C-alpha cells in the first residue's frame, strides 16, 4: 500500500511531464501535480473513460481484465493503470 | 489506399492471432480472420468503445487527437489502429 504510493512518484518519469492525477475509488483525484483546473477537467473526464474498459473489458469475458491501458495523442501521451483501490492517469512525455 | 490494406495483412504478426477484425466508417467489419459470431460480438462491441476514444480525445481539445490505441488484457492484447476511412482490432499475441 504505501510502497504503492512511493511508485506513482516515480511515475514523474524526468520532465515530460504533461500532469500527473492520482484517483482513487471516489472518481475525485485524492492528489495531483496540476494547478487545479486542469486536475478536475481531466479527471473527471479520464474518470469515466477508464470505468469503461473495465466495463467493456468484463462484459465480453470474466476471464481476462485490464491490467494497464495507453492512448495514444498528438499532444502528448495518455496513460491511466486502475491498481486496487486507487488509480491514476499519467500524462507525462520523452520530450519527443 | 490499396497498400493499407496489405499493411492489416501484415497485421498477422506470426502466429499469435487471437482474432483480427477489419471495420469500416459502416461499423460493420468489412473482413475478418474470425468464424463469424465472434467477429460480430467483438466488432459491435469494439466500435463503439473506439469512438468514445476520438469522442472523448476531441471533447478536452481538437490539438490533439487519437494516433492509436491499445488495451492490456489477461487473455490477450487488445489494440485497434483507427485509420483513414476504415479501422480495425488486431487481436493477436507473442505466444507469452
Amino acid at each position: 500500500m504505501a510502497e504503492v504510493e512511493e511508485t506513482l512518484k516515480r511515475l514523474q518519469s524526468q520532465k515530460g511531464v504533461q500532469g500527473i492525477i492520482v484517483v482513487n475509488t471516489e472518481g475525485i483525484p485524492i492528489k495531483s501535480t496540476m494547478d487545479n483546473p486542469t486536475t478536475t477537467q481531466y479527471a473527471s473526464l479520464m474518470h469515466s473513460f477508464i470505468l469503461k474498459a473495465r466495463s467493456t473489458v468484463r462484459d465480453i469475458d470474466p476471464q481476462n481484465d485490464l491490467t494497464f491501458l495507453r492512448i495514444r495523442s498528438k499532444k502528448n501521451e495518455i496513460m491511466v493503470a486502475p491498481d486496487k483501490d486507487y488509480f491514476l492517469i499519467v500524462i507525462q512525455n520523452p520530450t519527443e
